[PDB]
DNA sequence: TTGTGTTTTACGACCTC
DNA sequence: GAGGTCGTAAAACACAA
């Protein structure tokens, strides 16, 4: 767990996962530990954070 | 500045596998 | 039991009023 109580992810961090999110929807245990190491965040947060992001696509793509 | 509507992290519940 | 969706909180944000 992660908490007190949400971080700001920064402008290049975003950037990298949004790169990644394009090469595939469905990142890897590989892939995910690769981008935690090199973004300074936890694996932990990299799951997450594609898992909202493909929730965000469900909620814009309904509208 | 604050009211407000939208987005962004992060969770817990339940589901699938 | 790892991950999944999905509904939700609250903090951060945009920015017109």
């Amino acid at each position: 767990t992660k908490d007190k109580y949400r971080v700001v992810y920064t402008d290049h961090q975003r950037l990298e996962l949004e790169k990644e999110f394009h090469y595939s929807r469905y990142i890897t245990i590989r892939r995910k530990s690769e981008l935690a190491a090199n973004l300074g965040l936890t694996e932990r947060q990299v799951k997450i954070w594609f898992q909202n992001r493909r929730a965000k696509e469900r909620k814009v793509n309904k509208k």
